[PDB]
């Protein structure tokens, strides 16, 4: 069979909740092809003291010994300065991860993104320490009408202004907008990176999920089990995605925000959880949108070489060399993904086949 | 006002299936404040024969002996010019209601919009008899190359072409676009009347239904009770949708689409079921609008005047003159529609309150 040699593999938007979901999830992690993971903050409530990121870190760790864990705060008004300078000094936050309130998981306790100014000390704070502020770019919804209305479909296109503010005041601040699913995000990132030359000038980078390279409005219409935020969108947008995907840019790499939830927590007929499971084959479904572009020699960077370079990560901090290795033997998703108890998640292209599977080997 | 005497509502657009969940759906029609009723064809099998129209029309008289019933046939397969013939002069049907292949309930015995040629002798029998054929106006949809794709954002604009074609090669029939959803298709029935003088000119008519005038996409994104087809769509639409039903204009009436379902057909994680069942209160959803938007006058002919014109509904044939009287007592909706048996339904706007009830009183 052929193999592709992808080096320390990296997820930089992984959820992970807690309790026996938690334990369920956290290895998989390793059996989905990661290496290193960045941890989203969005649990209730929601992760904002020093010493309960640091109660997460270790229980991931605890999980699984050999993934290099990337924390999070959430952003929150109960943030200051000198949390900011003790967690990064401390080496317990990689960056801060902003949710504007209501548009998603667990996000109640969030943000207006009509503001971002009140949360300038923490911004100036995370700059000066070079930690990332990753953004969940949408805008609440709005349906009267003065300016224009907010909805799913326009949510990210509404919130680009607020991501070019923020860059143009913090011009050294590192900025994900987090799982771009529009056209309109993806040449707003791409212009914000017009004069770039080597992969360091990168300030702003967008990361992009595996599901909204398959997804589109039709696949979620009637589907709950691929409803997610931000919702996937037009065929139009969902080819921006994937030839920024292939593009070998630097500004773009992989972030699967695989979002677990049990079974009976997709089957809601009011109230359905958004998210969509994808750890168990984060890097088998990225090979297969790679292979069908022809673009298998750009895969290295957009899964590794990229959010390494952008989030640097030392070997300082990796918890383990072992390489991810790609092989082309055929795979078949399973119905569900159990821990054997309470828990049932169903995966994200349940039943399908996948062209490769992942294997772990040392370096030397 | 206080009170406003609606006359003899119609609805031209029910679904009341078989079975149980028929003996709890028909009587709501009068419940609901609505006194004719067009009963759509979308049973296990599809309405296509003479015997089973008559049974079911007998079947709904017997359940609510008030409620004036307008039959209808399904478009399919194997429908015959000389059965149209023999249904009208028998006076058993009031048209044929045609459902694209796969696009909702039901629809999988449908037809494919592109090649209506095939059925071109039905709606040539269907103009002699002058009967209505009802439109469920989607094309099927398309991600596969070449065409530009199809999704359930477009798939109602994608379907005016063939609207305008079959009224083109039919002008003597009397054509409904069912329950229309997008701006595009009020402006394309606006074009298509352009210079209609009063409502018996209209051959080409549109249904409303009561949850597309509430609805757009962020309330059925992680709602399945709120999920139907044609899916409600984005703020400008609904603005033409409610500034449509409140015209005053004769080619906009009517049609709850009314398509009852039990919850358990609703929370499922895949496979939802399309269809918001708003029969038990009808008409005071409808007040609600004509409400809040000061139009209250127009009520009357966009629930009663048009649908009435339209269908040419006699005195004759109505089962009962009781007239429709809408009276200012709030309201509250349930939180769910139970028989006390095996089912349960959520009614559209469960658990919110209306400003109108009404009741029903003699004709002397
Ligand atoms: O962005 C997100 N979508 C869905 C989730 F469950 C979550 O936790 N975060
Ligand atoms: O147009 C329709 N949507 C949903 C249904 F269940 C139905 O019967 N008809
Ligand atoms: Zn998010
Ligand atoms: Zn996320
Ligand atoms: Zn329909
Ligand atoms: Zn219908």
């Amino acid at each position: 069979v052929q193999e592709i040699d992808l080096g320390l593999t990296c997820d930089m938007h992984v959820h992970v909740r807690e309790g026996a979901m938690c334990e369920l999830v956290t290895p998989k992690i390793r059996d989905g092809g990661v290496s290193i993971a960045y941890i989203m903050p969005n649990l209730q409530p929601p992760i904002t003291t020093l010493d309960r990121v640091i109660e997460y870190k270790k229980t991931l760790q605890k999980l699984a010994p050999k993934t290099t864990f990337l924390m999070s705060f959430y952003l929150s008004k109960d943030l200051t300065p000198d949390l900011i300078h003790e967690a990064a000094q401390q080496h317990a936050i990689r960056g801060v991860k902003c949710y504007p309130a209501g548009v998603t998981t667990n996000s109640a306790a969030g943000v207006d993104p009509n503001d971002f100014s009140a949360f300038y000390p923490i911004f100036k704070a995370m700059q000066e320490e070079n930690l990332v502020l990753n953004l969940h770019g949408e805008k609440p919804s709005v349906h009267d009408g003065d300016k224009e209305p907010i909805h799913v479909l326009n949510a990210e296109e509404a919130f680009l202004p607020a991501l070019k503010k923020l860059h143009n005041d913090f011009p050294n601040l590192k900025i994900i907008l987090e799982h771009c699913t529009s056209e309109s995000a993806i040449k707003t990132i791409e212009d914000i990176n017009k004069n770039v030359k080597k992969a360091t000038d990168v300030k702003v980078a967008a990361t992009l999920t595996a599901h909204h390279l398959f997804l589109t409005i039709d696949d979620w219409a009637g589907n709950p089990v691929n409803f997610c935020k931000p919702v996937a969108k037009l065929p139009n947008d969902k080819k921006a995605l994937v030839k920024a995907a292939v593009s070998g840019k630097p500004y773009f790499f992989f972030g699967s925000d695989s979002a677990p939830h049990p079974v009976q927590n997709k089957a809601n007929y009011e109230g359905v959880c958004a998210g969509v499971y994808s750890q168990s084959f984060a890097i088998p479904y990225i090979a297969q949108v790679f292979e069908e572009q022809n673009a298998l020699e750009n895969l290295k960077g957009f899964v590794s070489d990229f959010g390494i370079s952008f989030y640097e990560v030392k070997d300082s901090e990796v918890a383990s060399s072992d390489k991810a290795i790609l092989f082309k033997k055929e795979q078949v998703i399973p119905q569900v993904i159990s821990d054997g108890k309470d828990i049932s998640i169903i995966p994200f292209k349940a039943g399908d086949k996948l062209s490769w599977s992942v294997r772990w080997e040392p370096r030397l």
